Parts: structure tokens; C-alpha cells; sequence
């Protein structure tokens, strides 16, 4: 393998219009694979870096990490994978060596979890991409917002190949981080009651887990209420909007809920939707999860007194699955009718037009948006 | 049934010496009891209401939640206790038929849930204590400092007849709650690390779960080293005192166990205490537990990502032990041998010398002061 040519889409300054260029990508090292990538969709997560909103900004930069390609090469060392498997990059990896790679619990792999600041690749500090001789940086080590990828192996989960990639996509990042923050993290029970805090695409996740879980009650809550339509779809009972009362949303909900709800989950990033979110689960049995990335430090409070009315809190990570090992097992739960995906797709794009896709999810209009190679 | 007359240690006034009288206990009444109190101890909370540090000051006042002793007669309604049952009153009740008594999770009842202001039965709001027809306000639904005090049976763990009333009467309160607060809530592996904030009954308590848990590393933190040299005999490891160190506590556990403990037990009630032991866990499988109770209304305060890098924060009550089902269990387990309580007593004072119980446990001298009636 040697270097490739080929079209990415370039972010060189924050919150501006992402460029096709036509970018260098260097072949793969030790445990890399260089991937194809056939479709891939955008994630908030995408966004808030894109802006600079939040984190140390870098660029230029290629952003994506909700991907479906297939392996054109792999690196040294590399006995998993193969050219030509279908594979799905995840922004979080599994080594299978490590504590928590070892761990039942855990999947935040010493070597392979979330680096959002991270601009290059593991092996050698630097990045994959470059245009004129300058290094183009990389994004959770994925960059799926480019047609080659160099991506390490641990991060690189091969999947059925009859799976269309175009669908299976989003399974990794949005969908099973809502699905495994309800099946994995918060757990309810049958019968149960469910808040969701953010109806997005990881929201909508949820909401589908929770369904799946057997919840009778699943309660979307959104700033936006044009959300609120197509969310019983997916699962959701009632939708409330914040704004449309006068009590703290969290007394909306447990006076909806004789007292509260027994599971929340959050996911939409801001804390005093995590305060909120905890604050509206039931005393005694009530768990939150945090999924949603946060842009501010603003504390978690409360009256501990709500803790010490044993009401759980846990935080979690793309959902708690362990991406090498589970995820490939989720993507068949789609061929076996668990789960619907296309209605999580609302639109779509050539990738000429990726720029549609941040237009979209900044007007609110699309769930996941697919952007298609070679358009 | 009819009126008994008996001693009793009678506060009159906060913070002042407790004074011997003959009072007159009223007859139980409805889904009440009558005990004949053989042994009680002394508790930072007595010491606490006792001062009017904070609440309502409420006088004339019997103190006393700590306490072995006999059924003497039951009130209407009572079926799962009868004359001669050996009892431990408990500062907290499981009425069985409101709705935490009725969840797996919760050991809070709707009904019987602790109440520091209240000063008569729930019945109908009267005190059964009166000296010269005058009433004298009970504490916590128990008041033990007396030779005779009525119960709701709702509050009366009826226990193991076998048990020595002298030994078991410190497991209605402190020390279940921070066993409980490992064992039913923490839920520390085998072999895995904790770390205890809090030296006092409850700490030990915790300390001494972690040790019948197999903990590896069992750190204790607390502000007065000279509880140190004492906790190695409750499992104990080590013992770290911020005041010692320049750096942030939870920044230095971090260090000591390469990145923080499996498990964390707060158990002072400082916020500032909530946040270290959140804080100085590991990610990805680490568990922190409040179940200090603050006194100070200060909120508890984190950066997100340390929810989102997979740490979970449990509040606890009572060690989410249930009062009338597990608490004598855990006398159980003291007389199997599994529990060793008799290192948690200090002293031991006939009923006359009772205000030396205070002196005690002021000087920080005292774990446990045990009081007998009848001298
Ligand atoms: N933990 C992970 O592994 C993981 C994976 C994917 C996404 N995320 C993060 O999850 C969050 C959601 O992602 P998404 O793609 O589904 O986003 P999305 O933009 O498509 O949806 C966000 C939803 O939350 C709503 N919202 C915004 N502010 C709100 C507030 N104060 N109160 C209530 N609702 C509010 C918005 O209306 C929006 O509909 C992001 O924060 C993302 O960075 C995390
Ligand atoms: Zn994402
Ligand atoms: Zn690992
Ligand atoms: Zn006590
Ligand atoms: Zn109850």
C-alpha cells in the first residue's frame, strides 16, 4: 500500500462551510486499516467541535465518525481484518487487553476511548491526511468525512456484508448509544416509566430502547416540538415541551408521575437538563443517565438528600457497548426485525452536498441525514 | 394496658446536662408498641438535635435511637409482634403497604420515613410521655433514653431472642448505615479498592463492609488522625488526612490506585467531601456513595465528563437497608460470626452516668458509649 488520492471534505476554519478537496491519505501502520468509506451520516458531536463551540478548536480538520465503509488495506499486525470486509468505524475502541476492555462493565479501553482532542494517529503522532504537504487533522479517529480513512483496527468493527452500509451506518455513534443507554445503563423494567430529555437521533435511540425494554410509559421531552410528532414512532408516549409550563419541568414530571419517573436518560447535552433529568426520577429506585457531551462545567447540584433517597445516577458513553465485540451483534438485531432503521433517516445527501446535512440538523429538520461517496 | 411510670434521662434544655425523672408512658395504641428497654448507646445525632444545632429546638425531649429491648405489650392492630419478642427500635420504619416499602430498590417508607421534628405518635399526634401531666416530645419515633418507650411496630425489628441486647443495639442506626452503604449499594468486588471518607461509626461501618467484601485497598480519609491508629481493626489499610497534603484528596487517591478507587464511600455529609469522593474513582467502573447527611445546604457540584467518562454516583439512606426485613439479617450476621461489632464499643456506662456518654463522644473519644438500664 502507498498513498491515495482521493476527495474529503475539509473544515480549515470553525463554524464555516466544510470544502471537497482532494487530500492525500498515507497508507496504514502498524494496526491501521485503511478504510472506504461508502456512506456516512452527522452527529451533533460533529457539530460542536465543527463550531469550535466548546472544545480546543483544531483545523483544519476532518470530521465523522457515523460510518460505513469497507477495508481497502490493512497494517501491519492486523489478523481481524481483511480488504474488502464490511466494517463500521466507532469513535471509541475495544483493544480486548485491557482493564476495561477486560471489564464487564466498562467499555472505556485504556488505549482506544474517546480523544476528542486528538488530531492524529496513535502510532506515530501524526495525521493520515494531508493537502500540499500539510498535515489535515483527524477526528476521533475516525475523519469519515473523507472517501479513504485510516483508521486503528481495534476502532473497527467488521459486520455481516450482506448488511447494506447505507442503512447500518448509524449504528455507530447515535443509535446504539441511546439504544445502550436505555438496555445497557439504565435498565428498566418491565412496565416501567421512562424520561428522554432531547428527541435527536441519540434521543430517538432511547426512546427505541426503552420501548424495546417493555417501558409503558416514555415520556419525550424537547425545546423543540416539532420533534414531537414523529417521535411515537420510535417509541414515545407523550411529549412535553418546557417552555409550555410554568412549574420546573422536572415538578412537571413527578406530579405526571406519581412522584417521578424510574428511569431517565439525557440526551441532549446541556446540565440543567442533567439536573433536570435527574431530579424527575422517582425516590428510591430512580436511575438518570448522562449521555449527552456537555459544552459547560457547570455542576451537577441538588439536595443530596434525593441521592440519599436512593435514587441512583449513572453516567455513560456510546451506550456501554463494547464496539469490536457487541456492536457487530447489534447491526444483525437489524436483519432480525428488533430493530426498524430507516425510519431514523430523514434525509439525504450526495456527498458534493454534505454542507446540506449541517443545515439540516441546525434547522432541526432531520433525525440522521445519509451522505452518499461519489455524488 | 394501662399507664407505667418509670426513669428516664429528660433534656430540658439544648446542649445541657440530661436530668434522671419518673415519667409516666401512656399505653400503646393502634399498630403501636410498649418496649422495656435494656441497652442503649449514644449517636452523633442525638448529640446533634440534642445541641440544637440546626432544626426547630424542641424541648422537653427524649433522645435515644440506639436500643435493645423486650416487647412489653402491643397495641391494637400489632400481628407480627407479641409480649416478650426481643426488638430493635429503629430511627426509621417499613410500614409495608405504602409504595417504597413495596419496591425491591427502596427502604424509605411513605409513612414511617425519619422525622426529627415530630414530637408525638403518629396515632393521633400525642406524646406518651408526661411528667406531672405535662408532655415530654419524643425523637425519632423511638425515644430510649427511657426504661419504657412506645413504638409504632412499623419501627421494631423483631430480632434474634439469642442475640445479647448489650451487643446488637448499635445496628438500628450508625453502623448499618455505612455497611449497608457498601455492601447493598457500593457492591465492591472482590479484591477491588475503596475509599472511606469519614471515621466515625458510619465510616467503620463502611470500612468494616469493605473488609467482609474482600476489598484489596481500603482508604480511610478523615480530618483527625487519631481515629486512625483505631480503623486498621475494622479493615482499614490506610488512612490519609487532607490536612497532611498540599493536593486535592481525590487528586491524590487518583494517584495512589493509578487513577482512583473501584469504589468510594462519603460519609461525613460535606459537599466538599461529595465532590472528592465522586471525583477520585475510576472510570469506567467506578462507584462513589453519599450517605453522609449534609448539614449545610451547599449544593454537590462536578464537571460532566466525569458522569460521561463512566463513573456513577449513588446517594443511600439508612444504608438502603430495610428496617423491619433486613435489619435482623444483619444481627444474623453477628451472631455468624461474619460481623465483629464489639471492637465498635467504646465504653459502657450504667443509665445513671449517662451524661458521661456525652463527654465521651464529645472528646471524639468514643466509637460506641453503651448505657444499661437499671443502674
Ligand atoms: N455519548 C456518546 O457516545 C454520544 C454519541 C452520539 C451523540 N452524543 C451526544 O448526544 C447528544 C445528542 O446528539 P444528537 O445527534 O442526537 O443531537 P440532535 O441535535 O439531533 O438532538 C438534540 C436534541 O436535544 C434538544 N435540546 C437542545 N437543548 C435542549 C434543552 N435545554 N432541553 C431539552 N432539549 C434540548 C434539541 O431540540 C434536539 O432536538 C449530543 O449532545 C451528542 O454530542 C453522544
Ligand atoms: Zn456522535
Ligand atoms: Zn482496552
Ligand atoms: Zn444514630
Ligand atoms: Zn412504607
Amino acid at each position: 500500500s502507498q498513498i491515495i488520492r482521493c476527495k474529503a471534505a475539509v473544515a480549515w476554519e470553525a463554524g464555516k462551510p466544510l470544502v471537497i478537496e482532494e487530500v492525500e491519505v498515507a497508507p496504514p501502520q502498524k494496526h491501521e486499516v485503511r478504510i472506504k468509506i461508502l456512506f456516512t451520516s452527522l452527529c451533533h458531536t460533529d457539530v460542536y467541535f465543527w463550531e469550535a463551540k466548546g472544545q480546543t478548536p483544531l483545523f483544519p480538520r476532518i470530521f465523522g465518525h457515523e460510518a460505513g465503509g469497507i477495508v481497502e488495506s490493512v497494517g501491519e499486525g492486523v489478523t481481524d481484518l481483511q480488504p474488502g470486509d464490511h466494517v463500521l468505524p466507532i469513535f471509541t475502541g475495544e483493544c480486548g487487553e485491557c482493564r476495561h476492555c477486560h471489564s464487564e462493565e466498562s467499555n472505556m479501553c485504556d488505549l482506544l476511548r474517546i480523544n476528542t482532542e486528538r488530531g492524529g494517529m496513535i502510532h506515530d503522532g501524526e495525521s493520515r491526511f494531508s493537502i500540499n504537504g500539510k498535515p489535515i487533522y483527524h477526528f476521533l479517529g475516525t475523519s469519515t468525512f473523507s472517501e479513504y480513512t485510516v483508521v486503528h483496527s481495534g476502532q473497527v468493527a467488521k459486520i455481516n456484508p450482506d448488511a447494506p452500509l447505507d442503512k447500518v451506518c448509524i449504528v455507530s455513534c447515535g443509535l446504539s448509544t441511546g439504544l445502550g443507554a436505555t438496555l445497557n445503563v439504565a435498565k428498566p423494567k418491565k412496565g416501567q416509566s421512562v424520561a428522554i430529555f432531547g428527541l435527536g437521533a441519540v434521543g430517538l435511540g432511547a426512546a427505541e430502547g426503552a420501548r424495546i425494554a417493555g417501558a409503558s410509559r416514555i415520556i419525550g421531552v424537547d425545546f423543540n416540538s416539532k420533534r414531537f410528532d414523529q417521535a411515537k414512532e420510535f417509541g414515545v408516549t407523550e411529549c412535553v415541551n418546557p417552555k409550555d409550563h410554568d412549574k420546573p419541568i422536572q415538578q412537571v414530571i413527578a406530579e405526571m408521575t406519581d412522584g417521578g419517573v424510574d428511569r431517565s436518560v439525557e440526551c441532549t447535552g446541556s446540565v440543567q437538563a442533567m439536573i433536570q433529568a435527574f431530579e424527575c426520577v422517582h425516590d428510591g429506585w430512580g436511575v438518570a443517565v448522562l449521555v449527552g457531551v456537555p459544552s459547560k462545567d457547570d455542576a451537577f447540584k441538588t439536595h443530596p438528600m434525593n441521592f440519599l433517597n436512593e435514587r441512583t445516577l449513572k453516567g455513560t458513553f456510546f451506550g456501554n457497548y463494547k464496539p469490536k465485540t457487541d456492536i457487530p451483534g447489534v447491526v444483525e438485531k437489524y436483519m432480525n426485525k428488533e430493530l426498524e432503521l430507516e425510519k431514523f433517516i430523514t434525509h439525504t445527501v450526495p456527498f458534493s452536498e454534505i454542507n446540506k446535512a449541517f443545515d439540516y440538523m441546525l434547522k432541526g429538520e432531520s433525525i440522521r441525514c445519509i451522505i452518499t461517496m461519489g455524488a
